[PDB]
């Protein structure tokens, strides 16, 4: 399991947690020195449990699918909550089985349903370490509208940070003040799947991408990744989604 405590947290410890989180995922290969995530894992071993403590020390346990690093649900003292989609229902067989109560949230856990539920698009929710502390507090007492926003902040400060070094570094920047994500950040979150595919396809095409990926990213709007020597590949993307799962 991996843990993070917001009390005493600074850009350094967060980075340490994110490094642990990455390291906790398994992989067999490395495509271009990036860890390729497994296509399938079976049983309880498919799920990683994160323990998040807020400043006051209250805690949730979050369940993450190690094949794609998707949050399945979480446990707040004696109640588990799970997204409304078949994968989370499947997870519910293996995790938080000792919970006194299992609640299914009125939505699936993809951004589009989550933004609708929260009333705000991602572009307008401040993320940061202060926001994560808040998120954790929100999740401790059920409110499904308020939990959609907390989970948009939770996904981004853990899963999206594990996935991309740029986004992890954004959050270290937001360790004592929250700020809405940059466009680059929204660009990157959306492109993980395509990027993973094109990088995997590039083996046996000389590191060249079959189809160009256009990121808005940090060229204001409209960058285009063509091959694996791009910095988004050498320096940024940190875990690849296995093509079988794409």
């Amino acid at each position: 399991d991996v843990s993070f405590r917001l009390s005493g947290a600074d850009p350094r410890s967060y980075g340490m947690f994110i490094k642990d989180l990455r390291n906790a995922l398994p992989f067999r290969e490395k495509v271009y020195n990036i860890p390729l995530l497994l296509p399938s894992v079976s049983g309880a071993g498919r799920y990683l449990l994160m323990h998040l403590f807020n400043r006051d020390g209250k805690t949730i346990t979050v369940a993450v699918d190690v094949t794609n690093i998707y949050i399945m649900g979480y446990l707040a003292d004696t109640t588990s909550y799970f997204f409304n989609e078949p994968a989370a229902e499947l997870a519910s067989q293996y995790v938080f089985r000792d919970a006194r109560r299992k609640i299914t949230l009125p939505y699936s856990g993809d951004y589009e349903r989550l933004q609708i539920a929260a009333g705000k698009p991602r572009e307008k929710i401040p993320i940061g370490l202060p926001a994560l502390d808040s998120a954790i507090s929100t999740l401790l007492h059920y409110d499904s509208t308020a939990a959609a926003g907390a989970l948009l902040v939770l996904i981004q400060t853990t899963a999206e940070a594990a996935r991309f070094k740029y986004i992890e570094q954004q959050i270290q920047e937001r360790a004592y003040r929250d700020e809405v994500p940059s466009l680059a950040t929204i660009s990157l979150e959306n492109s993980w799947s395509g990027l993973s595919k094109q990088i995997q396809l590039a083996q046996g095409n000389n590191g060249i991408f079959r189809t160009p990926i256009v990121l808005v990213d940090n060229k204001g709007n409209r960058v285009q990744i063509t091959n694996v020597t791009s910095k988004v590949v050498t320096s940024n993307i940190q875990l690849l989604l296995n093509t079988r799962n794409i």
